[PDB]
């Protein structure tokens, strides 16, 4: 659409260079198959939660960099529109089938309060190949990249939470976002944001 | 070598199901600063050494897809032409510009012996950034696709190991693939291939 047709300028295969560019941002193609065999070995020795955080993490500094290449494109986008290539850009990357259900945003303000419908997360469909059908959420890695999206374009810590999630053996992962305040708790969801 | 063009094709984006397909695998699109930011808390928490198995590991399980998939379409294609499909893909994903300079292989009569040339390598030109020049070969998730690929191609074991590399500061990365009888350190590299 709008919001894919034109970030998808941003993105340049270069074969006669071995490389691949978003925007300015240096990319590769990697098999989900081996991401998820790296994920059963970091579970299986750091724990499911020092695992977690890696991933977590590791979508944090996409969405980070994701945010600063839709910050160049501001033009007379609104914040809406602004927000927007973020679920954009993580369709084109091959993550997930993003849906906003509905976005309140303003930027000015630090006002923000939204939530995605998730199709086809790679993330769920791995981990069940992977360990089975899970108790708690799994994407883990998608949500870092809401996260840090979202904070990276509002100057301001966005915490992100699936509700609803595919490696729990629902139809569809679903997410809500909004500041780490209007988290309960908030405190300790950030505190997987770092490493050490 | 001119199989890119044809490879090329099998990669197709999906958007609609927000995924990208390499033949049959499920692929996604990836920052490389978010994997270089894995890469250093993954060493700097577990060891270089049992970080850089992790990685070699990841790469291995990269390559034995790569391998089923052009072993799908063998359709007139020597033996040097489905080895060459490696480089291509690896190439064609967006890892690294690779060069083979000579190949040897006969699968049939477990014939090979391949060096290939190595440049931009965004792992080495990652690995740059994040702990500066190092001191041995960096490029370890690159290595474990050879290996993977075509230990996958000759149903045997085939090691690979980098002979220059840009993370140890050369001006390129060489690459030494051949069976694991001819490898001095043979037996100790097709350990690293096993998970702790
Ligand atoms: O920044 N955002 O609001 C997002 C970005 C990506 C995503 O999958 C969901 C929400
Ligand atoms: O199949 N192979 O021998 C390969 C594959 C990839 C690469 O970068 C070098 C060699
Ligand atoms: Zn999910
Ligand atoms: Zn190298």
């Amino acid at each position: 659409r709008d919001g894919l047709s034109n970030l998808a300028r941003r993105l340049r295969f270069a074969m006669k260079e071995g490389s691949i560019w978003l925007g300015e941002q240096r990319m590769i193609l990697l098999h989900t198959a081996a991401l998820g065999a790296l994920r059963k070995e970091l579970v299986d020795t750091l724990g499911m939660e020092r695992a977690r955080g890696l991933f977590m993490r590791m979508g944090f500094h996409s969405g980070v960099r994701d945010a600063e290449l839709a910050k160049t494109m501001r033009s007379g986008h609104s914040d809406f529109g602004m927000l927007e290539m973020g679920p954009c850009l993580h369709t084109i990357e091959g993550v997930v089938r993003v849906t906003p259900l509905t976005v309140d945003i303003n930027i000015a303000a630090g006002v923000y309060h939204g939530e995605f419908l998730w199709e086809d997360s790679f993330e769920g469909d791995v981990h069940r190949q992977m360990f089975g059908v899970a108790q708690a959420p799994v994407c883990w890695m998608q949500i870092g990249y809401a996260t840090g999206y979202t904070s990276a374009l509002m100057g301001k810590t966005i915490l992100y939470r699936e509700l609803e999630c595919v490696g729990c053996g629902h139809p569809h992962c679903r997410i809500l976002g909004k500041p780490l305040e209007q988290w309960e708790d908030g405190e300790a969801e950030l505190a997987l944001y770092q490493p050490d």
